[PDB]
DNA sequence: CCTCACTAGCGCCCCCTGCTGGC
DNA sequence: GCCAGCAGGGGGCGCTAGTGAGG
């Protein structure tokens, strides 16, 4: 298997062994004009300019939806039609269709907090999840209701407002021990564990 | 072969749940 | 109790860089 040594990768074809040599170090000659941004390969700028106009080739046959390369109208296909996911953890039964996934679950298991807030102790399990922390040091409220025109930290809190001050004829719960009605599940909740023990 | 598939990965934002503490 | 704040385990897409068998 004649390899390029250089990060020892082994191709058992010959075209894909010089195409290997031209990802070590090599220029990006391909430039979009629109943005500064410059690609190796041909079909890498074709891609790029694809979603400067969004032009998706790649239709999906079970839904509306689609998209601009293969992969990613596999990948839908894997969350929404087929259900396949390849990836499993090994102390459950999760699974999950991309790996980054399973490694945000296996962070459930194992505790490991890698994000760490610059403010604060607090530490998350993913990205996303620090950036939505940092919300609280910032005072953001990007979510706005479009009835009051009230604003929220979250997106979930402002649909609990939608439905809890704009909705009509909402299910309340009853307490069973007494006649108390709550409005929240969470505040039926708190009552059961202050005056029922 | 150079085009399309599949893979590997980062990035991002939504979902739902359930608790907290000021009021 | 009402309410927004806030953290938890999750689904799903946007986009790029390599790779693999191919009419
Ligand atoms: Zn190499
Ligand atoms: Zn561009
Ligand atoms: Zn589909
Ligand atoms: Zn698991
Ligand atoms: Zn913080
Ligand atoms: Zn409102
Ligand atoms: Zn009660």
């Amino acid at each position: 298997t004649f390899q390029c040594e250089l990060c020892s990768y082994t191709c058992p074809r010959r075209s894909n062994l010089d195409r290997h040599m031209k990802s070590h170090t090599d220029e990006r000659p391909h430039k979009c004009h629109l943005c500064g941004r410059a690609f190796r390969t041909v079909t890498l700028l074709r891609n790029h300019l694809n979603t400067h106009t969004g032009t998706r080739p790649h239709k999906c046959p079970d839904c509306d939806m689609a998209f601009v390369t293969s992969g990613e109208l596999v990948r839908h296909r894997r969350y929404k039609h087929t259900h396949e996911k390849p990836f499993k953890c090994s102390m459950c039964d999760y699974a999950s269709v991309e790996v980054s996934t399973l490694k945000r679950h296996i962070r459930s298991h194992t505790g490991e907090r890698p994000f760490q807030c610059s403010l604060c102790s607090y530490a998350s399990r993913d990205t996303y999840k620090l950036k939505r922390h940092m919300r609280t040091h910032s005072g953001e409220k990007p979510y706005e209701c479009y009835i009051c025109h009230a604003r929220f930290t979250q997106s979930g809190t402002m649909k609990m407002h939608i439905l809890q001050k704009h909705t009509e004829n909402v299910a309340k719960f009853h307490c069973p021990h007494c006649d108390t009605v709550i409005a929240r599940k969470s505040d039926l909740g708190v009552h059961l564990r202050k005056q029922h023990s």
